């Protein structure tokens, strides 16, 4: 295998590195892996097509237009080149290669479609007959969109498109299941909290954050403990960005945000499938789980969870590792079929005033088919009430003594209207065993006299017992 001589491909610091720096994809191109076989759309304002270094891969079967209701996922033409954000992602993921032509792709020979489902109207009927593209053709879905990232707003999928998200996972990719790589959100500079964002929060979304070149938390970033790994993008002006295809037929270096690193995981993941198409969409959070790389990533938050592994809520379980990806995935045994235990915790409700502390000890369904001896995800499930939902941090402590924050402040969260049946999901406690005792601390972060109720919390279990 010889290096892409495309033009821009020195300026792709995130692969070309020679620093370890970057995402160590050429190792997995040298183990032969480029996403042959592997199709990857993109769910965002549209895909040009016609651009010299998509064309090669691209893929109608991978594409349609939701907004206009049309096969066409060209995008809307401009002059502030408004929808030019798919056209970046897909050359992120499968730009063509040694073509003379701007950079390449992480897998820059798997086909690559995308859904114009931004440009217009989003409803939750939009968002599912996205989610819900021809599943059995597309392996890979990338997508960053979600609530404001205003630090103030809580929401989520509504029903038609958490039933796309079950769906997919379920009978999508012939029963193994869609892979929807998300983004973690952009509401750095507004102190958001990501658990806040129900698609990524969502187990069935395999959550990925971001890390400038120096190695840093960028000011965008959202922390939160639904995130599962990192993937290089934007920092200061110091710092280089990520270079790719654009709209109009051009180049550019000026792809930002973790909208930039989503793309970069749906390759990573794109040559993890053809290293081993039998790969589940669970299977696929463990690879990320056991190769992501803490290594000079700089938190202050880095912890030691149960079974040894470093966690941070700005960057998961840490870098993608490509190489280490495609090497574990071609031997990798499909985990055992999912279970989850249901835990309800309160036998009254609990006034959370200053400072709440719920302990309980759990069996994790001890005797039952559902017995998980080996977490996934967790959820803590709450309703509750509170006058100010912004000052409120929330944190959940395993028995195995890993503090996952739920919640953290968020300063401009002045809503009276608290959390109904929120479930707050935390990656950090995987393959730990959940039996024991599980704290649930509820904190008012401010000196004002503020005020509430907890009146439900259901601990949530999936994982296996093998
Ligand atoms: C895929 O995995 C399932 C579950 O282990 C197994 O039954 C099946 O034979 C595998 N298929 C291939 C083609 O490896
Ligand atoms: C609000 C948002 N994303 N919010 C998130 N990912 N939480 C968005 C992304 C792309 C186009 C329009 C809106
Ligand atoms: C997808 C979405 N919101 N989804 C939600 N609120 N459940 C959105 C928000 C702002 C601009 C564009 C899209
Ligand atoms: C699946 C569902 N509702 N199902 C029902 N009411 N039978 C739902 C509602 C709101 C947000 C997300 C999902
Ligand atoms: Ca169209
Ligand atoms: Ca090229
Ligand atoms: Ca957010
Ligand atoms: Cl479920
Ligand atoms: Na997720
Ligand atoms: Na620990």
């Amino acid at each position: 295998y010889q290096e892409p001589t495309d033009p821009k491909f020195p300026q792709q610091w995130y692969l070309s590195g020679v620093t370890q720096r970057d995402l160590n994809v050429k190792a997995a191109w040298a183990q032969g892996y480029t996403g042959h076989g592997i199709v990857v759309s993109i769910l965002d304002d549209g895909i040009e097509k016609n651009h010299p270094d998509l064309a090669g891969n691209y893929d109608p079967g991978a594409s349609f237009d939701v907004n206009d209701q049309d096969p066409d996922p060209q995008p809307r033409y401009t002059q502030m080149n408004d929808n030019r954000h798919g056209t970046r992602c897909a050359g992120e993921v499968a730009a063509v290669a040694n073509n003379g032509v701007c950079g390449v792709g992480v897998a820059y020979n798997a086909r690559i479609g995308g859904v114009r489902m931004l440009d217009g109207e989003v409803t939750d009927a939009v968002e599912a007959r996205s989610l819900g593209l021809n599943p059995n053709h597309i392996h890979i879905y990338s997508a960053s969109w979600g609530p404001e990232d205003d630090g103030k707003t809580v929401d989520g999928p509504a029903r038609l498109a958490e039933e796309a998200f079950f769906r997919g996972v379920s009978q999508g990719r012939g029963g193994l299941g869609s892979i929807f790589v998300w983004a973690s959100g952009n509401g750095g500079r507004e102190h958001d909290s990501c658990n806040c964002d129900g698609y990524t929060n969502s187990i069935y979304t395999l959550s990925i954050s971001s890390a400038t070149q120096f190695g840093n938390v960028p000011w965008y970033s959202e922390a939160c403990s639904s995130t599962l790994a990192t993937t290089y993008s934007s920092g200061n002006q110091n710092e280089k960005q990520i270079v790719t295809t654009d709209l109009r037929q051009k180049c550019t270096e000026s792809h930002t945000g973790t909208s930039a690193s989503a793309p970069l995981a749906a390759g990573i993941i794109a040559l993890t499938l053809e290293a081993n198409k039998n790969l589940t969409w669970r299977d696929m959070q463990h690879l990320v789980v056991q190769t992501s790389k803490p290594a000079h990533l700089n938190a202050n938050d880095w912890a030691t969870n149960g079974v040894g592994r470093k966690v941070s809520h700005s960057y998961g379980y840490g870098l993608l590792d490509a190489g280490a990806m495609v090497a574990l995935a071609q031997n990798w045994t499909t985990v055992a079929p999912q279970r989850k235990c249901i835990i309800d915790i309160l036998t009254e409700p609990k006034d959370i005033g200053k400072r709440l502390e719920v302990r309980k000890t759990v069996t994790a369904c001890l005797g039952e088919p559902n017995h998980i001896t080996r977490l996934e995800h967790a959820q803590a499930r709450l309703t509750l009430s509170y006058n100010r939902r912004g000052d409120l941090a929330i944190h959940l402590v395993s028995p195995m003594g890993t503090r996952s924050t739920l919640l953290a402040a968020r300063p401009h969260d002045y809503s009276a209207d608290g959390f109904n049946d929120w479930a707050f999901m935390t990656t950090h406690s995987w393959d730990e065993d959940p039996s024991g005792e599980w704290v649930l601390e509820i904190e008012n972060t401010s000196e004002a006299n503020n005020y509430g109720t907890l009146t439900k919390f259901t601990l949530v279990l999936y994982g296996t017992a093998s």
